[PDB]
């Protein structure tokens, strides 16, 4: 009489049972995406720390490859100057005795 | 250790899935378990109903046998004090031509 | 991003560890429902044992009741054969003595 | 009454089972954490690097330009002391033909 009412109950708790795995199941189905994902993103991740070292290495070459041409502009340059006033010198020293020996005749 | 614990993680996440079918299995038994005794049940009450089933027949059956032996008893003692009577009848008219042969010489 | 992923996978995890709770509650619940059905069982069982032992009782009375008065039949019977028998006697001795008083 | 116990049996089972779930459940929390970690060590590690790329073009492009306007201003003073090479020279061819005059 109260035997089908218990057994009832009894299958209700079984079937909240089964609906319930019902969700978990898919649940772990989102913890699976979400450690995927994670993979994907740390390999995008190798992927850039690999290129990031490479990227900074080729930049300093450039530029020291970009500087010691430069400082072989410099001092070229102040060679030429030490050159152009030394002509100065040499003009400035000569022309006052071609001037002084004007004078003289 | 790079992948590890991503590795690990999803291997958790494959033992949950492994072990929620476990569980739809076992789940699967409780059911089978309430189905079962809802069957057990019927059975019973039906064993139930047929032993007072029995019980009330063996009751009318009873009394009724013993009311119709009551009855034959009954019957049987009438008829012996009729043949007892006949026989005290059949006494007492045999003394008395007994004596009307002893009255007669 | 990286925090995303991590973030929406614990998550996941969380709603099932919160999930397994409920499945541990309804459990008691079908534990619950197996110990009522027991009990009923039990209940059941004890109910059944008491009348097969009426009935094999009732069975024993019935059996000896019968069997006393059919052996008081009986010995009725025999009585009643008994007097019919010393009927038979005194009819014989009846008739033969009134025939010699029709004699004399 | 076989059905109760073999009911309960399983009952007991999933109970059990539903354990052994909890304790994986824990093990993938575990996981996401560990995870979370090394995003972390990670992140920051790429990080580090593109500040120190950057820092490095800040003393690229300011180490280069101090040294162009270091060419230029050799380069005006070259200009303008050969210049006066020049204004010398003529002068000198100038006063060297009065001489011979």
């Amino acid at each position: 009489k109260a035997n089908s009412e218990a057994c009832r109950d009894g299958l209700r708790a079984v079937m909240e049972c089964r609906n319930v795995t019902h969700l978990l199941q898919q649940e772990l189905t989102e913890a699976q995406k979400g450690f995927q994902d994670v993979e994907a993103q740390a390999a995008t991740c190798n992927h850039t720390v690999m290129a990031l070292m490479a990227s900074l290495d080729a930049e300093k070459a450039q530029g020291q490859k970009k500087v010691e041409e430069l400082e072989g502009e410099i001092t070229t340059l102040n060679h030429k100057l030490q050159d152009a006033s030394a002509e100065v010198e040499r003009l400035r020293r000569e022309n006052q005795v071609l001037s002084v020996r004007i004078a003289d005749k």
